[PDB]
């Protein structure tokens, strides 16, 4: 595996810059990536003849319908190794290449009300970070056609709920269909701010079309109340639109209403272990032809495409929220358009948006802050209405100039 290269989106070689893993590069390869939308060159970090490591610089190329809040963008790098590297051979290439993408996602709980500064909301009423890790489990790399299987791995972790009412976060994994799907690995976590990690509840290797876990009596260790937590990983591969992933308990998080949950200056817990949802969804086996390229592409466009990451969050009594232009499950599309339908100020032609264009969620870097409870996000973020005003076209790193007083780190 000392042949294979890794690629981030940043100089220092970050596990949450890595855009791909364990590439094997003979001659040149060209690859699509999904990047931040500001970044314009990547980082290969590549194993030296003398046994060091080295660093080779990259320029991105675009990839070829308007703005709707992406941090990132599509674009294509073309690899080729330096002549001090590790060359590959059969005995230096055993390794499975591995796409990745991670985020922070930031709900508004209120949909279909929201201010007219929309922006004025906290957007911290679930906070969570994710990981997405499709790995290409191939006996061998760069194929015309290809046998194996795909993996894929993702983690939602709990960062905050600064809201009363929300319950459940989510994901659908649009375009994942059951027919692509053999198991799943469904794991609830207590994810330790220095690597340690205390499961809750497991189900593995599940072919059930369901899978759901659930802990209804946890408490973290040294724990500011009494009375029990709980939470429920529920997996279901069988939607017409994609695998279906909720976490439910986000109410149990909290110790009292007026504080709520990671958002309150004086009551956010230090270095407190994070709700973690983690799910493994491995593959079919033995597919071919037509549908085993269909198959494959399901697994990368998870990646690769921003739109089919489906988050979303539910609020006490089932309304379900997404961010702008993404599609309620099959389940509350019924619901959706009969509370819709009267709404003068809800767009008709966009999925969960104002008449003015406005979200109630938004994708970010992973390492972005959320806000203090009842701080406007615009305060937090002084270059936020910029980007938004604009349409990405300016301040595209608008999330790096936070305000430290208008926001949080407890990890
Ligand atoms: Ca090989
Ligand atoms: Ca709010
Ligand atoms: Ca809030
Ligand atoms: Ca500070």
């Amino acid at each position: 595996a000392s042949t294979l290269v890794n690629v981030y989106s940043d100089k220092s070689g970050s596990e949450a810059s890595l855009l791909v893993g364990d590439v094997l590069v003979k001659d040149s390869r060209t690859l699509t990536l999904n990047v931040p939308a500001a970044c314009e060159k990547v980082y290969m970090k590549y194993n030296t003849v003398s046994g060091t490591e080295a660093t080779k610089e990259f320029a991105l190329s675009p990839v070829s319908t308007g703005f709707n809040f992406e941090t990132n963008r599509l674009a294509s790098v073309t690899l080729a190794l330096p002549e001090d590297a590790v060359q590959p051979t059969n005995e230096t290439d055993q390794g499975y290449l591995f796409y990745h993408n991670t985020g922070v996602v930031m709900f508004e709980d209120g949909w279909p009300i929201q201010l007219d500064s929309w922006y004025d909301e906290d957007f911290n009423d679930v906070v969570f970070e994710y990981d997405l890790k499709v790995t290409e489990c191939h006996s061998q790399q760069m194929m015309e056609t290809v046998g194996g299987k795909e993996e894929l791995l993702l983690t939602l972790d709990v960062r905050a709920v600064g809201g009363i009412y929300p319950t459940v976060l989510g994901v659908v994994l649009d375009g994942l269909k059951s027919e692509y799907v053999d198991r799943i690995t469904a794991s609830l976590i207590l994810k330790g701010g220095q690597g340690t990690m205390t499961d809750l509840a497991k189900e593995e290797l599940s072919t059930k079309n369901i899978v759901k876990v659930e802990n209804k009596n946890w408490n973290w260790s040294n724990d500011t109340r009494k009375e029990p937590r709980f939470a429920i990983l529920t997996v279901d591969k069988a939607q017409a639109e994609g695998t279906v992933i909720t976490l439910d308990g986000l109410t149990s998080l909290m110790d009292n209403n007026q504080d709520m949950f990671q958002v309150t200056q004086g009551k956010v817990r230090e270095g407190l272990p994070m709700l973690r949802a983690e799910v493994r969804l491995i593959g079919k086996e033995g597919l071919t032809g037509a549908e085993r390229d269909a198959q494959l592409a399901a697994f990368r466009e998870l990646i690769l495409d921003t739109n089919r990451q489906n988050f979303f969050i539910k609020v006490n009594g089932g309304k379900e929220i997404h961010m702008r232009g993404y599609a309620p499950t099959s389940a509350y599309k019924a619901e959706y358009e009969a509370l819709v339908a009267g709404d003068t100020t809800l767009d008709a032609n966009v999925y969960y948006s104002n008449t003015k264009g406005s979200t109630w969620g938004v994708k970010l870097p992973v390492g972005t802050r959320h806000a203090y409870e009842r701080v406007p996000f615009r305060e937090a973020y002084p270059d936020f209405t910029k980007w938004v005003d604009s349409k990405g076209v300016s301040n595209q790193k608008w999330y790096e100039n936070f305000v430290d007083e208008k926001t949080i780190r407890y990890w």
